C-alpha cells in the first residue's frame, strides 16, 4: 500500500483546517499518485481561467463555492452548493471561486502525460475577448502556478487587451 | 457541459436506493467519461480479485465495507469505514466485500486504453495458490464482467487448484 491504510477524511480535513483557508488554501492527499486527490477550501477568489486537458471532479463536502466558465462563447456560473458533484469535461476554460471561511471541496484530476499541456487565461472584463494565455506542463500545482500567476499581475502588457486596449486589473 | 450542471449527491443517492441493492448493486454517475464514477451498495460478497492496472479511490459514504487484499505475499483486510477514504495502488489485488445494506461508497478509477488489461483471480482457500486468472479490455464493467464470472462458477476445472487439487467453491 504505497498511499497508506483508509483514513477518516472528515478528522484528515479538520486536521488540516488551517491549510484549507489563506495563504495556502489546498491540501494534496496523497503525493506522486495517479490521481491527483486535493481538498480546497476558502476564502479564495481569482480571475484566470484553466484550460484543464482532462476531466475534474469536484465533490463540495462543505460550503458552497461556484466555477465561472466559458460555455459555447458565453460566460456562465456553475454553482457548487454543498453536497453537489460535478464532473467538467476537457478543456471547458473554468475559474472557481471559493468565497467562503470554512469550506472544502474534493477535486480529483490526474497527472498529465509528457506533451499533454495545461492552459491558464484571462479574459478581459469590458468587451471579453482573450487578454493572454501561459500553456504549462503541469508536473506540480503549487510550485509551477504562483510566479506563472505572479508574472501576469506584475505586466501591463500582458494584461492589456488586444481587441480594446483595458489594461486587466490582475 | 458535456455531463451536465452540477447536482446534489445525497440525493441522487437516495433517488437511486433501489439499485445500490442486489441485484444490481452499482451505478455509474456519468456516462462514456474518462473518469469512470460509480456509488457500489450492498450487501454483497465475492470471492474474485481484481488485478487493476490504474489506481482505483474509494470514499465510504454510507455504513461500512472492507477489501480483502494481497500484499506482499500475505492475505490482509483493509477496512472502510464510513467516512474512509483510500486512494489503491495499480496492480494490489483486491476483492471488495459490502456486507451492509443501505451503504454507498464512492469509487472512481478510469478508462483503460486499449493494450492495458485487467485481471480477474481467485486464490485457494486452503493452500493460497493462485487457481484461475482471466485477463479482459475492459471497456465496460457491468457488461463485459458478470458473463465472465459466470464461467468460473460453472468449470470445476477452473476452480481446480494447480497445487493441491481442491476445487475453488465459486
Ligand atoms: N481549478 C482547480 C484545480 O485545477 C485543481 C484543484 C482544485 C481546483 C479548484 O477548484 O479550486
Ligand atoms: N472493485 C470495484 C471496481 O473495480 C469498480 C467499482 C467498484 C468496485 C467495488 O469496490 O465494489
Ligand atoms: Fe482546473
Ligand atoms: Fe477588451
Ligand atoms: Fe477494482
Ligand atoms: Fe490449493
Amino acid at each position: 500500500l504505497t498511499y497508506g491504510a483508509p483514513f477518516n477524511f472528515p478528522r484528515w480535513i479538520d486536521e488540516h483546517a488551517h491549510l484549507l483557508k489563506p495563504p495556502v488554501g489546498n491540501r494534496q492527499v496523497w503525493q506522486d499518485s495517479d490521481f491527483i486527490v486535493t481538498v480546497v477550501g476558502g476564502p479564495n477568489h481569482r480571475t484566470d481561467y484553466h484550460d484543464d486537458p482532462l476531466e475534474e471532479f469536484f465533490y463540495q463536502l462543505r460550503g458552497n463555492a461556484y466555477l465561472n466558465l466559458w460555455v459555447d462563447g458565453r460566460r456562465e456560473r456553475a454553482d457548487l452548493k454543498e453536497g453537489d458533484i460535478f464532473l467538467l469535461p476537457p478543456h471547458v476554460r473554468h475559474s472557481p471561486q471559493r468565497p467562503e471561511a470554512g469550506s472544502a471541496c474534493l477535486v480529483i484530476e490526474r497527472q498529465r502525460p509528457a506533451g499533454m499541456l495545461d492552459g491558464f487565461e484571462w479574459y478581459c472584463d469590458a468587451c471579453g475577448h482573450l487578454v493572454h494565455r501561459v500553456e504549462v506542463q503541469l508536473k506540480s500545482a503549487v510550485t509551477d502556478l504562483p510566479p506563472l500567476f505572479e508574472s501576469f499581475y506584475a505586466s501591463e502588457d500582458k494584461r492589456r487587451c488586444p481587441h480594446c486596449g483595458q489594461v486587466h486589473p490582475g
